[PDB]
């Protein structure tokens, strides 16, 4: 959990979101890590396929690598936001324990976060939250989101216009099940709603969205 | 942070809490690790002075082993009780979210959190939280308490019993620093109290006792 990866990303991010080039010597001092040890950190980053060395020798993200540096630091903002508001930690040691919590929260205590706390557009150091967008402020397709215990979510897309199989369509009709309808799931993946319940066939399983 | 002598400190201390004999293949079992794994794990906890096997192949904490694991039980307890009163985890989330938490969180957040949660003496799951003493519900010697940035703490003793040194008995005296004095602190020494300040000798620096 707590790892090396998240905490370069984040370094990247910061950098970056500093105006500051992201040149490696600027990561090892900020890290305080040797540059021996950044550059095979990043050597094995860039095996990843999270970070390339662009020509100028700066540390240009993937797609991917943006991404996860985004949830990182999506989650230690929050992290700042429950300590100084919540919890009440001195405003001096709120970044240094933000930077540890980052590593371990999960994905269902910022959902629950963003719920609880009265605002999550910016750190109390000034800086934006990024990312809420991914936390529902499109969706979990049912097959990754559904759990052998049911739990109603909320169905966000059907993408009926990427099924070749049309047969469950009028089911789902029946059932009453749409966009916004809050449903049971199960995981073949069955959903329930309005007492009728549907078993989705694996094309089905695989395309409809929802949130939790 | 996130770390093994910790995790099997906190093993211990639930088996022996449950009842049951605190055997290697036990906690090989529970952590999920294999038994090789745990014999070299207990085999280096053993020369760290944490646990020693005892006559019968049982793990016996030795008294720091024994601070140790009530320091991570209780973090981890105290995480529950966020994370269900608080942030409203769902209830079959929350022992596993916990069991990361315990390794991040300071003892800072714990005095927080024992002053914003409305009851710290169980943990949702039905058993106590150990060692809230020790976050006090004596104290940490001004030396360690003592940092650069004044901080309002309070006295609670002064151990003059164990002084050699007694020519700044009356200089507290005129201090007007005592048991309970809520006094400021700097790291020789300085602790002001009533706008008049003292300049602790190390005697002194080492054996007064505060609480944040």
């Amino acid at each position: 959990l707590v790892d090396t990866t998240e905490m370069y990303l984040r370094t990247i991010y910061e950098l970056e979101e500093e105006g500051v080039t992201p040149l490696r010597a600027r990561i090892a001092e900020r890290l305080e890590q040797s540059g021996p040890t950044v550059s095979q950190t990043v050597a094995r980053m860039e095996r990843d396929g999270l970070v390339v060395v662009a020509s100028d020798r700066s540390l240009q993200m993937t797609p991917t690598g943006r991404t996860l540096a985004t949830a990182v630091m999506r989650k230690h903002r929050l992290a700042e936001r429950l300590l100084t508001d919540i919890i009440g930690l001195d405003i001096n040691k709120v970044h240094d324990e933000a930077s540890r919590w980052e590593h371990v929260m999960s994905d269902e205590v910022e959902r629950r976060l963003v719920k609880v706390l009265k605002d999550v557009s910016r750190s109390p150091f000034g800086n934006p939250i990024p990312g809420l967008d991914e936390l529902g402020v499109p969706g979990t397709r049912v097959i990754d989101a559904a759990t052998s215990m049911p739990r109603k979510v909320r169905i966000v897309q059907i993408n009926e216009i990427f099924q070749v199989e049309t047969d469950q369509f009028t089911q789902l009709l029946d059932a009453d099940i749409r966009v916004g309808s809050e449903v049971e799931i199960v995981d073949h993946i069955t959903l329930s709603h309005n007492g009728k319940d549907v078993e989705l066939l694996d094309d089905l399983a695989h395309t409809i969205r929802i949130e939790e």
